[PDB]
């Protein structure tokens, strides 16, 4: 089984869910320079930034 109980993600291949649900730990880097919320991946934090949120780049 490889189903993400809380996102509902589907990978049926481990590596890909193993890494899904490692996700939901504290295994984010990618920390907004603002919030205190983090990614696992750099395209969530451009996705993040380009809201009229905080960016007075
Ligand atoms: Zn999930
Ligand atoms: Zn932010």
């Amino acid at each position: 089984k490889y189903i993400c109980e809380e996102c509902g993600i589907r990978a049926k291949k481990p590596s890909m869910l193993k890494k899904h649900i490692r996700t939901h730990t504290d295994v984010r880097p990618y920390h907004c320079t603002y919030c205190n919320f983090s990614f696992k991946t750099k395209g969530n934090l451009t996705k993040h930034m380009k809201s009229k949120a905080h960016s007075k780049k």
